């Protein structure tokens, strides 16, 4: 158990191609269920390979991740988690 944020719907990503973009991160977890938020990290214009994924559903999201926990992406393994400090901006 835990006290963070009430429904588990957003995840996290890893590992992704530098050429992964957000289009495709979003219909790739679509299947899944219905995406709403879907950005690809980025630094001073360079691809981390990190993105996130917001959902309808909680439920939805903690399935997703293991779904894609490990989804061999071009082949580079990808970590999917859930995503449990998503309130507010996330960057020193």
């Amino acid at each position: 158990g835990s006290s963070g944020s009430s429904g588990a719907c957003q995840i996290f990503v890893r590992n992704l191609p530098f050429d992964f973009t957000w289009k495709m991160l979003k219909d790739k977890f679509n299947e899944c269920g219905h995406v709403l938020y879907a950005d690809i990290k980025m630094e001073n214009g360079k691809s981390k390979g990190c993105g996130v994924v917001k959902f309808e559903s909680p439920e939805v999201a903690e399935r997703a991740c293991r779904m894609m926990n490990g989804m061999k992406l071009s082949g580079r393994e990808i970590d999917v988690r859930i995503d449990r400090n998503a309130s507010g901006p996330s960057s020193g």
